């Protein structure tokens, strides 16, 4: 169903001298859930239950996102892609999750875990995405009304909307939601970035990361990487679409269609989807590793 209760009880490990967030329910294989910007763990609370018994249910919490500690000194050069990586690469090896890992992905949890597959093919038993980075980006893919407001993050503008303006978590958040979220999901959203300045940092970081026209160079490349992988890996997938959508339609939708071995529903949403169909979402994941673990 929908609710604002989260799912299981926030746990803490050690990583690289900070401490991480994390939800760890249950055993076996994992089922391991991964965020994007400007959420956490909690975008997937009404998701996780539908997978309740077919494995163990994990999801993170990006370093200096949900209950996981800032980084300290904080500025521009902080929170890009590799710095994110190194802490998720860590935290997920501290993790001990096997060999037969299930992803399920979101935005920037999409760039994070269709890397981390790439570079751990042999672990990686199906991936299921939604609203995924699939390949680098022109312009043209953007969805229209929002190539202002990420051209304006990606320039100097960027500091006074989402540091000192909170605009990612109060108006993108809200914005690509369907369905109006309640008082204590906002509460939810807002809680690791009420405070202006750079706890707020992580969330404008990501949209200077977007790998688009080719830059930055470096995660331009690690998409280029893993796009031309997914789209010649046997590893059963789950291509969750949404109708209107956001990201993933025109040319990106086009290219993860061609992706092999790949399972696809249509579920009702924007960018932000699960907050518009989680049991839709819960279901057809549920259904995917079961055919996985028969
Ligand atoms: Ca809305
Ligand atoms: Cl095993
Ligand atoms: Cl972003």
């Amino acid at each position: 169903s929908l609710g604002a209760k989260p799912f299981g009880e926030k746990k803490f490990i050690e990583i690289k001298g900070r401490r991480m967030a994390y939800i760890d329910e249950g055993t076996g294989d994992p089922i391991l859930f991964q965020h994007g910007n400007p959420t956490s763990s909690y975008l997937w609370r009404n998701i996780m239950p539908h997978c309740a018994g077919l494995g163990r249910l994990i999801a993170c919490d990006l370093i200096g996102m949900g209950d996981s500690d800032k980084l300290d000194p904080s500025g521009p050069e902080r929170y890009a892609y590799a710095e994110h990586r190194d802490y998720l690469d860590a935290l997920w090896e501290a993790l001990d999750l096997g060999d037969r890992v299930v992803l399920v992905v979101h935005d920037w949890g999409s760039v994070l875990g269709f890397d981390w597959a790439r570079r751990h093919r042999e672990r990686v038993q199906g991936i299921a995405y939604m609203e995924a980075v699939t390949m680098p980006l022109e312009w043209a893919d953007f969805p229209e009304q929002d190539r202002d407001l990420f051209q304006a993050f990606r320039s100097q503008a960027g500091e006074e909307l989402v540091l000192q303006d909170n605009v990612f978590v109060e108006q993108v958040l809200p914005g690509l939601i369907l369905r109006p979220l309640s008082e204590a999901e906002m509460a939810a959203y807002r809680e690791p970035f009420l405070a202006a300045g750079e706890a707020r940092r992580p969330t404008l970081s990501w949209p200077r990361q977007i790998p688009i026209a080719g830059t930055p160079a470096d995660v331009v490349a690690i998409a280029r990487d893993y796009a031309g992988w997914l789209s010649e890996s046997p590893i059963p997938k789950l291509f969750i679409n949404a109708e209107p959508g956001h990201l993933t339609t025109g040319r990106i939708r086009d290219f993860c269609r061609t992706w092999p071995n790949q399972t696809e529903i249509t579920v009702a949403g924007a960018h932000f989807i699960q907050e518009d169909s989680p049991d839709e979402i819960g279901a057809a994941i549920a259904a995917f590793v079961r055919r996985l673990r028969p």
